[PDB]
């Protein structure tokens, strides 16, 4: 139903989970905190940071379309549908956040040639150019996270492993990327569970109760969904069923994924895309105010959420300086998607533009494919907001990816359950058996 | 870039892999004899028929505009643009033939609430309503085809096989279902193979090398799109090869699969959707002349193809379809009764919205899409065209046709090679060992 729309002589799409899944007849659920709120936050805090940028398109004000996809690839398809209508045009898009729903939105951009930047899709199926010709990603593939989960096993000798994985490109591609690597490394798979769109709790204890039929495989390598990872985190919890978990970024490092089950994920290793905090972000996110954030129409359903008040009064008295600040690990990736499309418009402007600062006749419309393939694909710059000890640049490879940099933690019992990192992985394996308590 | 266009009250859209899929260079390839011209000419003569019947839409005539798939979803979807430009109206569509053509197809046409009927889309992920709310098709899912193929292996006592599977919603979902009834059997996979979208014939070569490492396992099932199938077939050939083939309707009774490689093919087992010839559409077929088939964008491009011609070398006229060998396309019964399933479904709502004329009244302009599905798509019931038993068009609970196969051997008798109907599969497998000739 609502957009958050600002305006600006060139318009950048959005994307984001702002809302979980629906119920069975719903199409949106309840607002996802972390890549939801904090994720499109990101993306408004970056544009207002561009259109304060004097090197930075200093005389094009960048606007925003952006939408919620509701973590569901047939609503956030009905929703793009406003990034293709003129057809206010859309220069292009960032997002969205799950693979289903960035292929979805990718097949129909490239009918409008609009260039699209993922700042969380890492199914490989993206990959293809042949395919996805518009779509690039800050993110990289999966090819390479699968490779990592499977040196991580070859490490810890765990050659006799048990699978799960969310139906969709993100979960059937991630495992059988996992499985010919862990092949190559005489690991073998017991048993392989497939995670269906809509699922009981019922259903969530037939899986766990299917990988229990086979007593020597432990480990459960999981290439799912946070929600599959959830639900299937609480089926074993309410089956006091253990399980060593090996599980990709979708689980990552959210705290709301193991709520409720600490004990069944106890022992877990997680992989999450590696990042760094930016401090001006925590800043500005803190600081936001139901009364100051207008521009933001799902704020307010946030704000009532967080604080379990009602402005229908003294929910204005609450603060996000107030409460515990824990950035989500995706957050430098919007932040960067949103530069790498600030900085190729520009650079498209240095070329086309020359005799002016504002959008000249070349530029009225943007030509997509020229943007994609002249000027997306060949920015390289500084991260932005990167701390001062940290050498990060954005870029794309040839297919539009970025580059394999992961962490790896452990969920464990310190008395608080927290996520300990433990290891990296960047074009090859590195951990310390020290951190693990194992 | 061309389209078929025929005018009437009510258009119905089509969609048709006319032509092959494009080589590194292009984007279509060269004309589909059998499934692209035969099955689209299918629909004219079904629109035909149904246009000069006294009993069906008397006063409301049935117009076309017919699309090119080119074999590739990409192109498809492109072209299925054509059918959503209105928000012509198009009324709904007719096909594709391929299920990743038909999925996102459906991914679009849901969005603008238009109907869609396919005629050979097998994939079992087509009979998810929650994600395709709009799709119908006069064919079963996979899910009876998988159980088939897995029973005739059990028969046989084959419980050392190989799996070949071609990437995408038919492959991959077929095999996966296959691989599920294969364990229920006490069947075992030896090696699982996929062919990708455009792989080489020095690749199609390694599929059957790695196929070769297991030689223990002879048998090799195949859920496979035609060209694959051919192109795997012709690698066999050429490597002097000796495989037992079990392949799904991808393959069926295509004579252009086993061309110039039946050696390579003999004692093969192959599934295909009952079917029965339409005599008046084979005098009709071969009745087609480069001179009076104007209204067929595609046909005089068919002949200099078919007869090795060219209009521009006064050198074509020499040629008729009446002097050559007729075989009808195996999936002709689909085309036809997937047009009268939607004309039924017009008329249906024709005698509930217009009970005082037999013309297009006001309340069915535009005709509404989701009343058009949900109210009379799914209900029709009417004996199909060409005996008037028991043998009726109808949609399950999730918009499919009835699990009904035909079971063929590829076999020599008095060089010369032949497609043997050596048994059925409709409610259980009914085989016979004395057609079988080993
Ligand atoms: C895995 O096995 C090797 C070889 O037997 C051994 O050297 C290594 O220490 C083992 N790794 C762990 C983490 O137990
Ligand atoms: C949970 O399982 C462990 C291991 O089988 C067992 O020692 C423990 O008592 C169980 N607890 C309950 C309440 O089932
Ligand atoms: C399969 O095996 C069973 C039991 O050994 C046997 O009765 C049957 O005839 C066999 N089928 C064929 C086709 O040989
Ligand atoms: C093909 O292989 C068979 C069995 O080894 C053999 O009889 C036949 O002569 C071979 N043909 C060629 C051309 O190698
Ligand atoms: N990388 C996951 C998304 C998980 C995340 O939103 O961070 C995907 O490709 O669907
Ligand atoms: N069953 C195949 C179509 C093959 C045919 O067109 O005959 C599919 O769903 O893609
Ligand atoms: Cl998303
Ligand atoms: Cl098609
Ligand atoms: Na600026
Ligand atoms: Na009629």
């Amino acid at each position: 139903k609502k957009v958050l729309t600002l305006e600006g002589d060139l318009v950048l799409g959005g994307l984001f989970p702002v809302h979980q899944k629906g119920g069975p007849a719903e199409d949106c659920g309840p607002v996802n905190e972390h890549r939801g709120i904090q994720r499109l936050e990101a993306m408004l805090f970056a544009l207002d940071r561009i259109n304060r940028d004097p090197h930075l398109l200093p005389g094009v004000r960048l606007g925003a379309h952006i939408l919620d996809s509701c973590s569901k690839d047939t609503h956030a398809l009905e929703q793009a549908l406003d990034f293709v209508r003129a057809s206010t045009a859309i220069t292009g898009v960032i997002g969205g956040s799950y693979s289903d729903v960035s292929i979805q939105v990718a097949n129909l951009l490239r009918l409008f040639q609009i260039p699209q930047i993922s700042y969380a899709s890492t199914s490989a199926k993206l990959s293809d150019k042949s395919r996805y010709d518009y779509f690039a990603r800050t993110v990289p593939p999966d090819f390479f996270q699968a490779k990592a989960m499977a040196e991580i096993l070859r490490f810890f000798n765990w050659t006799y492993v048990s699978t799960v994985a969310s139906e969709g490109d993100y979960g059937e591609t991630g495992i059988e990327a996992f499985e010919l690597e862990a092949r190559a490394r005489n690991i073998s798979v017991a048993t392989s569970e497939k995670v269906g769109r809509a699922m009981s709790r019922a259903a969530f204890e037939g899986v766990v109760r299917a990988l229990l039929q086979k007593p020597s495989a432990r480990v459960a390598v999981l290439f799912t969904r946070s929600e599959d990872a959830r639900e299937l985190l609480a089926a074993s919890q309410r089956l006091n069923a253990s399980f060593t978990w090996v599980a990709s970024d979708g689980w990552g490092a959210l705290e709301e994924v193991v709520a409720g089950s600490e004990g069944a994920a106890e022992g877990a290793i997680t992989i999450e895309l590696a990042s760094y905090p930016i401090s001006d972000f925590a800043s500005y996110f803190q600081s936001l105010d139901p009364w100051n954030n207008s521009r933001n129409p799902w704020f307010r359903e946030f704000w009532e959420q967080r604080f379990r008040c009602s402005f229908r009064r003294d929910c204005a008295a609450h603060s996000l300086r107030a409460v515990p600040f824990e950035q989500e690990s995706k957050i430098m990736f919007v932040v960067n998607a949103v530069y790498a499309m600030a900085h190729a418009l520009h650079n498209m402007h240095r070329a086309l533009c020359p005799n002016t600062t504002r959008l000249c006749d070349a530029m009225r419309p943007v030509n997509g494919r020229r943007l994609y393939k002249d000027f997306v694909l060949n920015v390289k710059f500084d991260a932005p907001f990167r701390p001062a000890d940290t050498h990060n640049e954005v870029r794309f490879d040839r297919f539009g990816d970025g580059i394999g940099r992961y962490n790896i933690f452990t969920y464990l019992r310190a008395g608080r359950y927290r996520y300990q990192k433990v290891g990296y992985w960047a074009e090859g394996l590195t951990l310390d058996t020290s951190l693990i308590p194992w």
